[PDB]
């Protein structure tokens, strides 16, 4: 499978033609305030430098594999372990976030993918309700170099070629996410690439993460994908809510 062309995604996986897919256009005026949504909790995200982590150009994204012991909770009794994180981005002067807000697309987006503690493996969780949970934050331009992102972005030259990888020291993974874990949107949807399995709990932070212009350019200008083609604009088209109500942790 690829972005922007064949094969048709439902031929690869019929789940890609489901009614309840991601990503979506978040319309905050249509979101339901749900006071039961408490601040997200993370434990073990501040890693020692060793062991190192794998950072991979898989031709569709740059993906950081996370080690065991990164615990995440959506609330009391809703417990997850982090598997990996990756990015979606645009091109020079074009945004490439997956989620949009009132039709606005942001420069880029981070996804931190988690597996329910009720499942031993990802493949057992696919398609099961709440089996997988993704934390999502938009990346925008700020005035400063973001030092957490710099740890990954300074290594993209090493993995420019499709299918390459490198090892990076552990870092504070939570520093790749916004500081505000209280204010977010949450809805049920799908993986945004094949196999597009439904049952995925999406949490999208209100607060954005700030990267420098140079950083955003490094992200969109360094990696190469399938063919002799640049790895850019690696986001799925917006999927309709189709009657799903997005929840908000704030009125
Ligand atoms: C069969 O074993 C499998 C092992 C891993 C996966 N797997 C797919 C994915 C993802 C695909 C797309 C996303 S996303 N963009 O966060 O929604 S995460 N994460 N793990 C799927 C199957
Ligand atoms: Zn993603």
């Amino acid at each position: 499978w690829r972005y922007g062309g064949d094969p048709p995604w439902p031929r690869v996986s019929p789940a890609c033609a489901g009614r309840f897919q991601s990503p979506v256009d978040i319309r905050p005026q249509l979101a339901a305030f749900s006071p039961a949504l408490r601040p997200l909790e993370l434990l073990g995200f501040q890693l020692p430098p060793l062991p190192e982590l794998r950072l991979r150009n898989n031709g569709h994204s740059v993906q950081l594999t996370l080690p065991p012991g990164l615990e995440m909770a959506l609330g009391p009794g809703r417990e997850y372990r982090a598997l990996q994180l990756h990015l979606h981005w645009g091109a020079a002067g074009r945004p490439g976030s997956e989620h949009t807000v009132e039709g606005h697309r942001f420069p880029a987006e981070i996804h931190v993918v988690h597996l329910s503690t009720a499942f031993a493996r990802v493949d057992e969780a696919l398609g099961r309700p709440g089996g997988l949970a993704v934390l999502a934050a938009f990346l925008e331009e700020g005035p400063e170099e973001n030092s957490a992102y710099e740890q990954l972005l300074s290594r993209l030259e090493e993995i420019a070629e499709e299918g390459s990888e490198t090892q990076v020291p552990g870092l504070d993974i939570s520093a790749l996410l916004p500081s505000d874990f209280s204010r977010y949107f949450q809805y049920e949807g799908s993986l945004t690439t094949p196999p597009c399995a439904q049952g995925v709990i999406w949490t999208v932070f209100n607060q954005t993460v700030m990267l420098s212009a140079k950083q955003l350019h490094t992200l969109s200008d360094t990696l190469w994908g399938p063919g002799d083609s640049r790895l850019q604009l690696n986001f799925r088209a917006t999927q309709p809510l189709n009657g799903r109500v997005i929840e908000a942790s704030f009125p």
